[PDB]
């Protein structure tokens, strides 16, 4: 491993700082103008995290087709994904038919419905089997099916029914719950283990929609999930764990969304669970 030698090189010359402005200032830079008409203004939870228009879902519905998210292609790994915004109140239904209409199996959340006093995600999903959830505007219902509450993440079962087509699908919402309120944890442990047990569910398998991934602005955890993933997979693909550039792949997955990677504490972290996450992947 490069990187595990190339991190311990960063630590000790205390430059995460300095990389990360580095990765910000090589960062594509592309148009975003659906994102800013002002008829999709509410539609957007921060006024400064917008989808580049190439790159965006568009909702299969012509009178509007907005809602912040990206498509992630990561070519050589064969593996995209949906990254978004948590929901506003009044995007909620928007979510469920982006969800529905790309075929997406799993959810990963990676906020806490409120953080720091504040609410960085609404409640989109019920929260007691015999509450379901109707969304009129787009004419879907969801049911929660099952509920396996652990320590350090909550995996769901909820039923997507289109009412006006009376088809049903499951999805998986996985639910990452301690991630600090400051900062990042303290060790990958947690984070890794989270990683896998969404693989081990098929989410990310290619026969499925992508898996849409959120936290409150969808760039900052969602992209260390991303990135994680993927760097992962490379390192399987070449079965060599030092081909794979994290920087570079971080790059590549930001001519897709602006700002994954939010803080510089955030890419040691990217860095220190893809070193960790190469033990159990190298044989092990």
């Amino acid at each position: 491993m490069e990187m595990e030698k190339e991190f311990e090189q960063i630590d000790k010359s205390g430059s995460w700082a300095a990389i990360y402005q580095d990765i910000r200032h090589e960062a594509s830079d592309f148009p975003s103008r659906v994102a800013k008409l002002p008829k999709n203004k509410n539609r957007n939870r921060y006024r400064d995290v917008s989808p580049f228009d190439h790159s965006r879902i568009k909702l299969h519905q012509e009178d509007n087709d907005y809602i912040n998210a990206s498509l992630i292609k990561m070519e050589e790994a064969q593996r995209s994904y949906i990254l978004t915004q948590g929901p506003l109140p009044n995007t909620v239904g928007h979510f469920w038919e982006m969800v529905w209409e790309q075929k997406s199996r799993g959810v990963v959340m990676l906020n806490r419905v409120m953080e720091k006093g504040s609410l960085k995600c609404a409640q989109y999903w019920p929260q007691k089997e015999e509450k379901e959830m109707i969304f009129e505007d787009t004419n879907l219902k969801l049911t929660l099916i099952s509920e396996d509450i652990k320590s350090y993440y909550t995996v769901r079962q909820l039923e997507l029914e289109n009412l006006t087509t009376q088809e049903t699908r499951e999805i998986l919402h996985f639910h990452y719950t301690t991630w600090p309120d400051f900062g990042v944890p303290e060790s990958p442990a947690s984070f890794l283990n989270f990683l896998f047990k969404v693989r081990e569910s098929g989410s990310l398998s290619p026969e499925h929609g992508p898996v849409v991934v959120h936290c409150s602005a969808g760039i900052g955890r969602s992209g260390t999930f991303c990135l994680a993933d993927t760097c992962l997979l490379l390192m399987d693909k070449r079965k060599d764990p030092s081909s794979v550039d994290i920087k570079k792949v971080l790059l590549e997955m930001r001519k897709f969304r602006m700002g994954l990677i939010q803080t510089a504490d955030q890419l040691r972290f990217s860095y220190l669970a893809v070193i960790e996450g190469a033990k159990f992947i190298m044989g092990d």
